[PDB]
């Protein structure tokens, strides 16, 4: 009767959350980048020990899957995940994380993770010793963390991340993904105390700790590089990223990439660079106001001229071009750009021309709606080729060498 153990997992979606995951698509899912990295081939000079802060979805991920199976790193991630149990599907980077153990277990590399909260002394500890005791040191440290709070290591304090304008408030116009409506809403400018708790938590500072955390229990290794991933978005997306509150943050990076990079280049002559990525549909971007109607439409634009990519796709070419490779493709502020082809002037023209025309009654016609909520799927393991969704499964997933905080 082992059926009582397992369950049918079907999509719960509700704007943008989705409260299931399916553990054999999200497997599938991680599959598929990794085929798509050993396909586009090896990356030459990578780093062969890697810490990814943030590992288990999103860009972090594929940072992991491209330091692994790109490189041929040895991976240690850390991440913050639900684990599934009798009727409780865990969360989708539960079951990535899962995968990708599996993978790079079958491939002969070394995988080990730490599930906790990233923010916290314990779990710095908790990876530095597991630094220590497999690896030695780590060449490369990836920060890309995505998180609503942030309780301060040292005070307890909760710091609550805010998405809204600054100075003004924003008409700005989305799409309700549920009733596939396009509407407009008007978002009131963050209070002083919201930005400033927007920083704490999106900010640099928890980068900082984690590196100088890191340097000393003299776990880094000489010409040791880290970033930290960034937005900077065309500039329809200004108000409420750039120059909202979350851009107030992301400038904050700014003011600590120089410390970090200060640190490193003597260190061997370590790097370290802020990476500025394109958008793509995530957990996190998925909850920005306007961002669904805007991936849409960059989708649509994108695809029409062969330039669409996702996670997989954009920090396999951050590795191999920028980060391992001969092109920082730095910008005037000395970040990483591999965002240049979203940013484009002819894409922005024509993102603005059809942000301008888009109602219901065209939103098929002018928009890759369709892609975003496929990719939107995707990312809890939905519709992927090749998985039987009519299937028992068990949501009990295990992970070997995963460390619980
Ligand atoms: N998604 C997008 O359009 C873009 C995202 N970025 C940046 O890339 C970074 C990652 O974003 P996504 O890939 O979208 O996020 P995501 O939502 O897919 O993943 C976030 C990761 O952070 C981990 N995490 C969250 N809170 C944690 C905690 N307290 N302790 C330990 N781990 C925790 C999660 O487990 C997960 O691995 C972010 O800095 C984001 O600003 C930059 C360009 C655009
Ligand atoms: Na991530």
């Amino acid at each position: 009767g082992s059926h009582m153990l397992e369950m049918i997992i079907k999509p719960r979606v509700r704007g943008f959350i989705c409260v299931t995951a399916h553990p054999t698509g999200c497997e599938a899912n991680v599959k598929k980048q990794i085929d798509y990295v050993t396909t586009e081939g090896p990356i030459a000079n990578g780093p062969k020990r890697v810490l990814v802060i943030g590992a288990s979805t999103g860009y972090g991920l594929a940072a992991r899957i491209t330091a692994a199976f790109g490189c041929g790193a040895d991976t240690l991630g850390v991440f913050f995940e639900r684990p599934g149990e009798e009727g409780k599907p865990g969360t989708s980077g539960w079951y990535n994380s899962a995968a990708f153990h599996k993978f790079a277990a079958q491939k002969g590399l070394y995988a080990k993770s730490i599930n906790g909260d990233a923010f916290s002394d314990e779990i710095k500890q908790l990876t530095i010793d597991a630094i220590k005791q497999d690896l030695g040191q780590v060449d490369q440290v990836i920060y890309s963390l995505a998180s609503p709070r942030r309780t301060h290591p040292k005070t307890g304090e909760v710091f609550n991340s805010a998405l809204k304008p600054i100075g003004n408030a924003v008409n700005l116009r989305g799409l309700d993904t549920d009733k596939e409506v396009i509407k407009e809403s008007v978002l009131q400018p963050a209070t002083q105390s919201e930005i400033d708790s927007t920083v704490a938590v999106m900010g640099g500072e928890d980068w900082q700790m984690w590196i100088d955390a890191l340097l000393d229990a003299g776990v880094l290794a000489e010409g040791a590089q880290t970033t930290a991933f960034t937005y900077l978005g065309e500039k329809i997306t200004h108000d409420i990223y750039w120059n909202g509150s979350i851009g107030a943050a992301k400038k904050d990076l700014d003011q600590k990439v120089l410390a970090i990079r200060e640190s490193l280049a003597a260190h061997g002559g370590g790097d370290a660079r802020v990476s500025v990525l394109k958008a793509v549909v995530s957990q996190a971007s998925s909850a920005i106001p306007m961002m669904p109607l805007y991936l849409s439409l960059l989708f649509k634009v994108m695809k029409e001229k062969g330039t669409h990519e996702g996670c997989i796709e954009q920090v396999y070419s951050l590795y191999k071009d920028s980060l391992c490779g001969d092109s920082p493709h730095m910008d005037q502020e000395g970040r990483l750009r591999a965002d240049y082809k979203e940013l484009d002037p002819e894409v922005q023209n024509q993102v603005q021309q059809l942000w301008d025309q888009v109602t219901n009654d065209n939103i098929y016609q002018l928009t890759d709606f369709v892609g975003y909520k496929s990719e939107f799927l995707n990312l809890f393991g939905f519709g992927i080729d090749g998985v039987d969704y009519d299937a028992d499964v068990n949501p009990d997933v295990k992970i070997p060498n995963l460390i619980q905080g």
